[PDB]
């Protein structure tokens, strides 16, 4: 289930955050915490292809390595907040499960600036979901959060302490994948 509205971020800036590069998940909160695994690796690009506001994710499982890719169109909410129908997708943008009702993310952009960024997404797959998840993005795939996204994170009523990192799990990318994937 999920329980939070998330405001979005006051004088959200869309055009610098869908400007068509990468963000790398480097720390992330599921409020139902047994719904995802305690090892993960996650990024997505975020951009307008020929008009269309898109993401493309990828997700992937450093011990069992399970992956996948997805690509979204999105809608509008409001500024900063969307609604996101995807279908899943090899790396070069094949589909392998077509876009459907009932499986589609909300996304919910609470804090970004040119580095890094603070969101929060609800996951349906049909009449289930995958809990409120948060995640703290940065450009750099490496990089410490800093004081910047750890006070939105204070801000919206979390404690940063309780958000488990991706880092310690050898996490490669294919940032050319997602950018492309944008188009598709
Ligand atoms: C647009 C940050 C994220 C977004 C937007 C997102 C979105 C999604 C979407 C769309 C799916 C379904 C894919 C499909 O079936 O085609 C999915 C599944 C999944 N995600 Fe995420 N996710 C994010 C981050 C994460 C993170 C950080 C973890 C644990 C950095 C996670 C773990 C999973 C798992 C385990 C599944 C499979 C659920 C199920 O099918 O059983 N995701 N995610």
């Amino acid at each position: 289930a999920c329980t939070k509205n998330a405001i979005a971020q006051t004088g959200f800036n869309k055009d610098k955050y869908f400007n068509g590069d990468v963000w790398y998940v480097t720390d992330y909160l599921d409020l139902e915490p047994d719904d995802v695994p305690k090892r993960y690796c996650a990024a997505l690009a975020a951009g307008t292809a020929s008009g269309k506001l898109k993401e493309a994710l990828y997700h992937y499982d450093p011990k069992t390595q399970d992956t996948f890719y997805d690509v979204s169109e999105l809608q509008v909410e409001s500024l900063g907040k969307y609604t996101a129908n995807f279908k899943k997708v090899d790396k070069n943008g094949n589909v392998k499960v077509a876009v459907t009702a009932g499986n589609y993310y909300t996304f919910t952009v609470m804090y970004a600036d040119d580095s890094s960024a603070l969101i929060h997404t609800c996951l349906h797959k049909g009449n289930k979901d995958l809990g409120d998840l948060y995640a703290v993005l940065n450009r750099n795939k490496d990089a410490a959060a800093g004081d910047k996204v750890k006070s939105a994170v204070s801000a919206a009523t979390l404690e940063f302490s309780k958000f488990i990192s991706t880092k310690e799990n050898n996490c490669a990318y294919d940032n050319d994948s997602l950018k492309s994937l944008l188009t598709k």
